């Protein structure tokens, strides 16, 4: 509340850190009776459930996989006697979609939104040198006032079912690491950085926010050598001969933030930062003053068995694959990802477009009576995403919506405060975008004028004019691009989705839609369109890997537009992209 | 019990291939089928000759498919009817002496709610009666949008043939029990309009790829297909007037390109290379267990 | 050393516990220069590596996947000031295959064997309220004196390659959770339990081993109710109306072991135990005095991406699948598994045959000059496995070797002390077995007479007499079984391997080897043989899931005898087993 902080939890001189991941207890609550019946004190019946994971794909029955409603997680944690006098705080990386947290039966936090972190202060609720009960009442129902948007339906037997307005499966559960922290009562809550390159090195302007009056120092280490230091909650770190963070050539420095009372250290926060500038100038993405042509993926937090659960082996493999294929960029479609993925991007020198879960916004959608409530949740998600992610060198842009009905009346009243908030929140003033639906054209989109660069999701040759008529698709595509050329007025345009479903091993000569041949033919046509226009400055293909969707006749066990399989092996299209992306120079498409 | 078929195989399109024909009959004997429909066109004579020798029942179908203002109000309808009459005449003249041929299907999924349906159907069903010395029963297959109370064509049929996809095209997915209740709802309507006539199913099924397994099921998996078939057959088995099940389709076959078609149609009980999918074992156990005179009336 | 303890690490009244899993640093050391060059103080170059995982399948290049030799893991851990006076101990669930551990550059532990835990005491090496460097020098080379056995070879360019004598891939790395512990200097090191059923309940005879003189109490809780208590390092817990642990009907009690100095608690250990008896009598496996026909799997610690890394979501899914299919039993082929898998078996009521990595033992193998060294490592592994696992209610038997060349001269001299050790180590005197190679026949096996029950790995109809001649395989199989009937003398026999490689979706009518049809035909024939003989008391099929092997023309991307795919979905054979295993009564095969 007053001590809100989205800093990644750290063990430091002054902070203790204990992970609570593991096997928890779990119970569905179909009659929504748990609070009144006393389930926060003990679950009457339960089953074992690993945390972090989505719960859905662990079961063998469909009613549990598709369960929609209230469900409970429960575990126990020990608070050492020697933590007395510290603040005792629980961190949830995320709980999907909303959560009420109880410790020893007393409610200590509430959170809305399934993809961003929140804390629960339990200093005066825990018993010291004893075990404590942690109960989480979570809910995964969908509505038109949340991110992501959808509805729920009732089946014949009375079970609730989720009905998303979005393509991906409604995975819920506790997807990210949970932490038990001991923190000084006076502590760092936040910090910000801005970067500037100079003739002899670089400068970092910083702020630090603490919840108290005691002085702050900030130091920057390159290994064991201190390269900069500064007193005060605001200041500048001067880094002579700064080693800059670059695409596929990351360099990170160690940041030490301390609060002092006299000669004692009252709090210490530790992080790693990269020295880099990023901005649009002259219709180009400039990284450290040099243009970068973006190439990479829309992704998902999705894998076999675990749903959206964080899995560091999968994360490592995914980066090894993105390095192998020559990607330099990905978008966090369609929700902020676990912090650990950005940390790895920070180390591997990957560029991230950070996206809030504003997907499914499709009378027009923005005329609904419920729009003010939706906007409130959208602003909160945006605020939390930018506060959590603003110091990652990898994060270079914000995507504020995915495929909204931006031809709807009321679009401008909705977009204007959102894009203003994104400008205000970001000390680095990184470019803002949103991805454009196929039904929003250059001349009808009410939202495109707000974007600092335009992001298109286009499927000319799949959803539109697919099949034997690939050349009709190409001409329709060129037709629309001529429109975008007229409305862009210098702005870069990138593609954030395109591709075709194709199964590993489906070969046909000549091609049919769903075959490897068709995908390769579609990609070659699509890239020829891209390459025709000087303003196209990035291609992010849909999707890095096959991922799970709701059931439907259009979805052959989920979405099959992966460049890799869900098991993280290449499909034939991975070799097309590898040759292209490693052949295109980093500054492809002079403007 | 049996199949809607196609004259379709790898490489040759609809070309006649006696080895494929022999294999297909060996498969239909193995699975316990006794019947198939020549969807959606008369087949090569050699297939009827083999049915004659293997003791299979054939519903013989003219290529009156794609008839979907209403379709039967078009100015071009008189010309269409002329070609339809000629095809019907030639089909019945060619096939009338096959012992295997026991029924005529005059249209596949026409828009039989269209105005002008009766003016179109009446002379066709009369011609089929006149042409056949054996006066074998006449049918046509009913589109999913033609309901017991709205179909203008069903009253002409000697037995009703339904193409139904409750749980695939309509109410598919986690909601399989909603599909079952909607299906029972429509069947209660058919019970009211049939007036003693047999009803058979001439299409039903789900696309599923060989080897796609998932627990619990998703549409396109072997599990889903088996779950859908068990639900569907429980509906069939509930009604004394359901006197036949011909599933779609004997084998995976080629369609035009589209996002809905994973290299053609994948509702085959066998692959296009003529090997069983998991559903072939469900049908084999069922069809060889049901007595020949199942469903006393 | 003197404080050796294989107890699972626990947070208690007196013990602190901090997990160290996460992203570590990692470096190959192909020239084996790291110790002399100072890598324990810092790795000169490194890459990020998730722990726990095998390292091999994260990379995109084969030289790294197949790397054989020395490799380094490195991380940092913080020791709080307020841990001063506690013992500071690192626990490694496992390091594969051997490890040298350094803290702040000083060597603090050495361990041989890749599948069992070890500790490193670092009390006097760490800096307090500071960060500390943890470096692990690991090695994955194979030899004929280790478990599992193999050799290494040198390729043309000089790279070492592993050449296993075993089928499974030589996954190495840090496969299991790593822990930082604060423990009282006087503490529980071990405890043992034996169970006895009475007319009014049950009795548990216990021992407790501490490294000091202060008194011990032991308590047993059912929820918040204490149901038994006892003073002394030996004693009996009397549990009136004991709720017994049963197959698919587990019941666990909470065990509290405390050391006291006066009225202060100096140490507390916490565990969960199940009250059950298990023994062979009258040629039957008796669980709580009732016979159980064993059905289930040989398994592997194997999954996509992570190699043998522990993954609790995969573990949960695997148990959900084993419950769905009707299994009641599995063998930990071919090495002890992560403790967490036994803990889940304890909760789901599954029976485990616990197996030491004595695989690849195939002049005869037991005439080699190196046999005394091999036996030494085998005894150590056996000792550690039984000490680690003896208190799991799920663990009901010990498998001492997998497919040794037990026709070799010297077999008896090797087997006799091993089976004697297994008897001595186990307070519960659970039955001992080993799995019999296909070339070891009833009349030629020198080892079978040592087994309390015989375990056969048989492939009649796959490796031997496969194809159109399935009926020749059946008669050869009956022929050998008539031999086993003559040598068993009342002992149960179980099958611990059988099956055929078959790809998901490979259908052929009529069957060919590798098709679903063939697998079903082979299983039906095989089970008809099983069902013919009253002494066959268990079937554990090979294998639960497709798993990775070394490359070869016989291995279509690993081993394809899985009843489930590697992604944990059923193949057609899963439905055959589900119908059979849920139809057979629990006490099938009266004797
Ligand atoms: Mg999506
Ligand atoms: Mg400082
Ligand atoms: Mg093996
Ligand atoms: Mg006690």
């Amino acid at each position: 509340a007053m001590n809100r902080s989205l800093l990644y939890p750290r063990a430091t001189t002054t902070r203790r850190l204990i992970g609570l991941d593991g096997m928890w207890r779990f119970s569905f609550d179909p009659e929504s009776k748990g609070v009144e019946a006393g389930w926060a004190l003990d679950l009457p019946s339960s089953l074992s459930m690993p945390v972090p994971a989505s719960f859905c794909d662990l079961f063998t029955d469909k009613a549990s996989r598709e369960y929609c409603g209230d469900f409970w997680y429960e575990t126990s944690f020990f608070v050492p006697a020697e933590w007395s006098g510290w603040d005792i705080v629980l961190r949830f990386g995320s709980v999907t979609h909303r959560a009420r947290v109880f410790v020893n039966g007393v409610e200590v936090a509430q959170h809305e939104g399934g993809f961003l972190p929140f804390d629960a202060t339990v200093t005066n609720i825990v018993r010291y040198n004893q075990f404590n009960k942690l109960s989480v009442l979570a809910n995964n129902e969908l509505s038109e006032t949340m991110l992501p948007a959808g509805t729920t339906c009732t089946l014949a037997d009375g079970r609730k079912i989720a009905a998303p307005y979005f393509d991906f499966y409604n995975y819920a559960g506790i997807h990210r690491p949970v932490w038990l922290m001991a923190l000084p009562k006076e502590r760092v809550l936040d910090y910000s950085t801005r970067y500037r390159l100079t003739e002899t090195g670089a400068e970092i302007d910083y702020t630090v926010s603490t919840n108290g009056p005691h002085p702050v120092t900030v130091e920057l280490y390159d290994g064991t050598t201190r390269v900069a230091e500064s007193s005060g909650t605001t200041g500048t770190l001067v880094v002579k001969n700064a080693r800059l963070w670059n695409v596929h050539a990351a360099y990170l420095y160690d940041l030490v933030i301390r609060i002092h009372e006299g000669s004692a250290v009252v709090d210490e926060y530790l992080d790693r930062i990269g020295i880099r500038t990023f901005e649009i100038r002259h219709g180009r993405f400039l990284l450290n003053g040099s243009p970068v042509y973006l190439r990479g993926f829309g992704r998902h937090e999705d894998a076999d068995i675990r749903g959206r659960g964080l899995d560091l082996p999968t994360v490592k493999r995914d980066f090894e694959l993105m390095k192998w294929i020559g990607a330099n960029c990905f978008r966090t479609s369609h929700y902020p990802y676990a912090e650990e993925i950005y940390q790895m991007a920070d180390e591997e020198g990957f560029l991230i477009i950070d996206e809030v879960p504003a997907v499914g916004f499709m009378q027009g959608f923005f005329e609904k009576e419920t729009t003010p409530a939706l906007l409130k949740n959208h602003k909160a998600a945006l605020t939390d995403m930018i506060d959590r992610d603003k110091n990652h060198p990898s994060v270079i842009a914000w995507s504020l919506l995915n495929e909204p009905q931006c031809t709807s009346a009321g679009t401008e009243e909705y977009f204007k405060p959102l894009f203003e908030l994104a400008r205000r929140l970001d000390p680095q003033k990184r470019p803002r975008t949103y991805t454009v639906l196929m039904t929003s054209l250059p001349d009808t989109s009410k939202g495109q004028r707000f974007a600092d660069f335009v992001s298109l999701n286009r499927y000319y040759g799949w959803y539109v004019l697919g099949g034997a008529g690939l050349a009709d698709a190409e001409a329709a595509f060129h037709h629309e691009m001529d429109g975008w050329a007229k409305v862009l007025h210098g702005r870069p345009l990138i593609f954030t989705e395109y591709g075709t479903d194709n199964l590993s091993g489906a070969h046909k000569l000549p091609s049919v839609m769903w075959s490897a041949e068709y995908q390769n033919e579609y990609l070659e046509m699509t890239h020829a369109v891209f390459d025709h226009y000087d303003f196209v400055q990035g291609e992010l293909v849909w999707n890095f890997a096959d991922f799970q969707t709701t059931e439907g006749i259009l979805r052959v066990d989920g979405n099959k537009k992966g460049i890799f399989t869900r098991q993280r092996q290449p499909k034939d299209a991975a070799y097309l992209f590898r040759k292209r992306w490693t052949t295109l120079p980093v500054d492809f498409k002079k403007r």
